[PDB]
């Protein structure tokens, strides 16, 4: 039974063989059959022989068009991040800043010590994040887990209508330095996401189980009463940071994991996640779907204040995969209830 698998909803890690690795959608279905989605976040370590790019010594002149200076404001584990756009710069220029004494990773022993330093110094010395860069570092002939062309049913958006949504069905690169953050969020349309750390220092993550996401939302509306009034889904603005000590103090179930260079992280529908970079690094990310995502897409609560513009029409999905509920859904009478513990149907294998 689904409730019986990964009942603690803890972050799982997988080490596929190259044979299991070759079929992306299939391996996602496998890890769900093991309960991985209940944590909201999973690690996949690819076969040691697999490489998405030959070397990264040839990207120093790649342009980061809109680097972001991250000014964080707050106290007692609760923060709001404000973005200041900086002028474009090259990877070379960015690495130099990231590694300069002003911005570099501080000295530490255990990850636990670095984590404490992050939460203590988050609002000081605002760092610059090279975020939302359109592009890919995958070499063109890599066919396994190519973030540029995963061949999931999310492809139906572009295939049927021609619509591309940057970072959603196209890839984004993220150039990190110490103390750059990604605030608490689920993906647009509560999609899955895939995140690969090409090189550099680690990226640390926090995740809340999808079956407990409503609890986190309840806590956040309470602590940011202003934001909650102005938008039905203000966490999608990706400005809200909440420390793990605050999650513990209010009983929000969560887990933490550190991603190292060469590892993938998968986020699952309605899995809230946040985190930070340890130092200079580069990650590549995009969204994807499975059949189980469709019901989350139908039910996603979207930003109401126009700050987050991403909306995908679900009609194509409901028509193709849920023909028996289409008419009901169009009349607003599809009362379907999501069971977050269930794996996607492709996993029945
Ligand atoms: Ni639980
Ligand atoms: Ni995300
Ligand atoms: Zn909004």
């Amino acid at each position: 039974e689904s409730e019986t698998l990964n009942p603690s909803a803890r972050i799982m890690t997988f080490y596929p063989t190259m044979e299991e690795f070759r079929n992306f959608s299939r391996y996602i279905a496998y890890i769900e059959s093991q309960g991985a989605h209940r944590a909201g976040l999973a690690k996949v370590v690819p076969p040691k022989e697999w490489k998405p790019r030959a070397s990264y010594d040839d990207i120093d002149d790649l342009v980061i068009p809109a680097p972001i200076q991250q000014l964080v404001t707050g106290q007692s584990g609760l923060f709001t991040q404000y973005n200041i756009q900086k002028k474009a710069m090259t990877v070379r220029e960015f690495r130099k800043i990231a590694n300069s004494d002003k911005y570099c990773t501080p000295r530490y022993s255990e990850f636990e010590e670095l984590e404490r330093k992050y939460w203590k110094n988050l609002t000081f010395n605002p760092p610059i994040y090279g975020a939302d860069v359109n592009g890919t570092l995958y070499e063109k002939h890599v066919d396994e887990w190519n973030i540029g062309r995963l061949r999931t049913i999310l492809d139906l958006v572009e295939k049927e209508s021609g619509i591309t949504i940057e970072g959603v069905n196209t890839p984004y690169l993220y150039f990190g330095m110490w103390k750059t953050s990604f605030a608490w969020h689920t993906e647009d349309m509560d999609l899955y996401s895939i995140n690969y750390l090409h090189f550099g220092e680690p990226k640390s993550w926090y995740s809340v189980p999808p079956e407990h996401g409503k609890r986190l939302e309840r806590l956040a509306k309470g602590f940011f009463p202003g934001s909650a009034q102005s938008c039905e889904a203000f966490l999608r603005h990706k400005m809200t940071l909440i420390s793990p000590l605050m999650l513990k103090k209010y009983g929000i179930p969560f887990d933490k994991v550190t991603q190292e260079a060469g590892e993938f992280m998968i986020t699952f529908p309605y899995g809230y996640h946040a985190g930070f970079n340890h130092g200079f690094n580069c990650a590549e990310s995009t969204n994807f779907a499975t059949r189980r995502w469709i019901e989350y897409g139908k039910q996603a609560v979207l930003c109401s204040c126009r700050k987050d513009m991403v909306k995908i029409s679900m009609d194509v999905f409901v028509r193709k995969f849920q023909p028996e509920r289409y008419k009901l859904w169009k009349a607003g009478k599809d009362n379907t209830v999501i069971d977050h513990t269930l794996p996607t149907p492709e996993a029945a294998e």
